[PDB]
């Protein structure tokens, strides 16, 4: 079928020879078919592949980056593993090997001769071009990267660079004619063994490679004795040293397909089928990772154990990582414009009214916060991660999977208190809020024993009030993981819209977007669930005391909730009991703890010092909040923050978010986790691989 069989990319002769070689096996073995397709650049695969006329291509790391940029928006399926079988790893290091003999450092690379792998490769250029910085002198206000290095050294081969721009950086190039400078193996120094071969061939000083090449290319350690490699300290080693004296490590290369219909499962039925029978130290007529003598790395970078298969929610932003992400970046941007980034906050907006409200507040603030958008909080968390937002604050619920990504608690959303009035606000300690189930008084004969059956409306799925705590306790007494089995149906904004579990949410004033995770969806979040319940939609609702107070008696406004009595409503009590809604304190579910705002470890300072500040214009008792903005009111719709919310108080020292949460809460979450299995915690497991 069109969509039976993958179609690889080739980017030279023998690559194609390769695969046709590869697509000759594969149907002895029956498996998805292996078309061939033919191409003369590494570019000419990606754009063949988003254009839906290939599949696949092992892409190296800094060309995977250029392959997520829009135009294009490919991504990572399949990681190469390198190492040995006893200790594998899906990173390598960017070496800098030098002739023995020869005199100079990393810090006297000026004027002297240079081998590269390519133009925008991880080990050949992005790495070095990084460390190399201070002593370039250049000015993106003058010229680009590459004018800089082409006034840095004398002569070098750096493929795939502009041979009529910049001639002097394809000097040391060995292509033939037209050839010469071939962002493609038709160019002899192209590659990792094609930078080493440039300096082996005495033609340049100095090789920017990854650690094998080396021992790849020269198996004799009497050969190996004559090269060295150029340590950060402006000192050499030997090759074999390299865990010691290399640039920096990368992530490995890995095979991309299309965003979007990209015949993923496909790509990696065939991968694990053509490892598991011609991987390495398997099977000797064909070799899946081996290329013929004076050929190298087809298809496949040579001499890998094998493939790694990649989480549906990573993409070519997080699959490089953090350390990497903002390497490379730093080369794009301006020296300032990476400035402005880390002197500002950008908060992660999640939907349209949160977004309007936080544009209002960068407006206010003066554009010292700024923001970010998702339609899902899971969404920003990502957004975090890859450096596009800094921070943003999140239910108890989602402070697990956000911990389970490295996130951590900065400032937690302190509601006015009746107890610890002794103290200030921003100090006053934490006191959680009581989770709870609500009911209609009418509904007689409904208890917490009668749940089963019956229709609930959610603030949420993974939230802890409208979730974790509910679907808990009734995990626990049912011994079932099947929840969406137990209410016949009900509104929990973010699970599968298909599902029974979203067949009572509203969705937009369009009946749009139906069960989104987001204020978009007229049930969603504490007030959301609350109306759910107050418009008979749902037998019970899972929520907050102060939702009950808060929208009762006339002190919402809203059309649904200005006539509403907290007299016509109950709460569910464990024992089997129903009570007032004055009995919170006895009749609540668990005490859950304080919403906070979260960032990376390496942001958390400055998010900090920035918030404290900024509550002290816009939060409770701020100078220009009545008058001008509040930070903390957002009618009802508690967009950004809960509205009863005072100000963000301090955690006292750094706890860790299972600290915050607490080991009680946390393993609870995490029992009920084991039910269910959640894309970003997947992809985040993946981040520390
Ligand atoms: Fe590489
Ligand atoms: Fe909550």
């Amino acid at each position: 079928a069109p969509r039976k069989n993958v179609r690889w990319c080739t980017i030279s002769q023998p690559e194609w020879l390769k695969c046709h070689r590869w697509q000759w096996r594969m149907k002895k073995l029956g498996a998805p078919s292996i078309t061939c397709v033919r191409r003369a650049s590494v570019l000419e695969c990606i754009r063949a592949i988003t254009e839906k006329k290939a599949d696949a291509v092992t892409l190296d790391g800094g060309m995977v980056f250029e392959a997520g940029r829009d135009p294009y928006k490919l991504r990572p399926v399949a990681a190469e593993i390198y190492g040995t079988k006893e200790s594998p790893q899906t990173h390598y290091y960017a070496v800098a090997v030098v002739k023995k003999g020869s005199n100079f450092q990393l810090d006297q690379l000026q004027g002297r001769n240079s081998c590269h792998t390519g133009l925008g490769r991880s080990a050949g250029w992005n790495i070095p071009m990084g460390i190399l910085r201070p002593y370039l002198s250049w000015t993106e206000s003058l010229e680009p990267l590459q004018g800089a290095v082409a006034k840095f050294f004398s002569a070098s081969c750096v493929p795939c660079v502009d041979r009529q721009a910049y001639p002097n950086l394809c000097q040391l190039c060995k292509g033939e004619g037209e050839n010469q400078c071939a962002c493609s193996p038709r160019e002899p120094y192209f590659g990792y063994s094609g930078a080493f071969k440039c300096l082996q061939d005495g033609a340049g000083d100095v090789a920017f490679v990854k650690e094998t090449t080396v021992f790849e290319n020269l198996p004799e350690k009497a050969d190996r004795d004559q090269y060295e490699l150029l340590c950060l300290n402006n000192t050499r080693a030997p090759v074999d040293a390299f865990k010691e004296c290399h640039l920096a490590q990368v992530p490995s290369h890995a095979v991309v397909a299309r965003s979007v219909d990209g015949k993923e499962d496909l790509i990696w039925k065939l991968l694990s089928k053509a490892q598991e029978k011609f991987g390495k130290n398997k099977s000797g007529s064909f070799q899946l990772f081996g290329s013929p003598p004076g050929q190298r790395d087809l298809l496949f970078k040579d001499s890998a154990l094998g493939f790694l298969r990649i989480p549906s929610k990573v993409d070519s932003a997080l699959y490089l990582g953090s350390r990497y992400l903002t390497a490379l970046k730093n080369l794009r941007e301006t020296a300032e414009e990476v400035q402005a980034r880390r002197a500002r906050v950008v908060w992660c907006a999640v939907g349209p009214e949160e977004q309007k409200k936080c544009q209002q507040w960068s407006q206010q603030s003066g554009q010292i916060v700024t923001c970010a958008t998702a339609s899902t909080t899971d969404d920003c968390i990502a957004l975090v991660l890859k450096g596009e937002a800094d921070a943003l604050s999140l239910d108890g619920g989602y402070i697990y999977t956000a911990g389970k990504c490295g996130l951590v608690p900065v400032l937690a959303e302190n509601r006015k208190s009746s107890k610890h009035s002794s103290l200030d606000c921003v100090l006053r300690p934490t006191e959680g809020y009581l989770a709870v189930a609500v009911v209609k008084k009418a509904n007689e004969g409904l208890t917490w024993n009668s749940l089963k059956g019956k229709k609930s409306c959610h603030t949420a799925v993974d939230r802890t009030a409208g979730w974790n705590i509910p679907m808990g306790l009734i995990a626990n007494q049912t011994g079932s993981c099947a929840f969406d089995e137990f209410f016949s149906q009900s509104c929990a904004p973010g699970a599968d819209p298909k599902s029974r579990l979203c067949a009572l949410c509203a969705g937009d004033d369009q009946g749009l977007d139906k069960c989104v995770p987001n204020s978009k969806e007229k049930y969603y979040g504490y007030t959301g669930a609350f109306r759910c319940l107050a418009e008979d939609v749902g037998d019970v609702a899972f929520v907050k005391n102060d939702t009950v107070w808060e929208n009762t008696n006339g002190e919402s406004t809203a059309d649904w909730a200005k006539n509403l009595n907290r007299e016509d409503f109950r709460l569910l009590c464990l024992d089997g009991t129903r009570k007032p809604v004055t009995e919170a304190q006895s009749c609540h579910l668990a005490v859950a703890p304080n919403h906070a705002v979260v960032s990376l470890s390496e942001r958390a300072a400055h998010v900090e010092q920035v918030l404290l500040h900024q509550q002290a214009l816009f939060g409770e008792n701020g100078k220009n909040c009545p008058d001008k903005f509040c930070l903390f009111k957002s009618e009802t719709k508690n967009l950004l923050f809960n509205d009863n919310t005072e100000c963000l108080a301090k955690l006292g020292g750094r706890p860790t978010y299972e600290e915050y949460l607490g080991t009680e809460y946390v393993t609870a979450i995490a029992n009920l986790k084991k039910c269910s299995t959640s894309p970003l915690l997947e992809a985040c497991a993946f981040l520390t691989r």
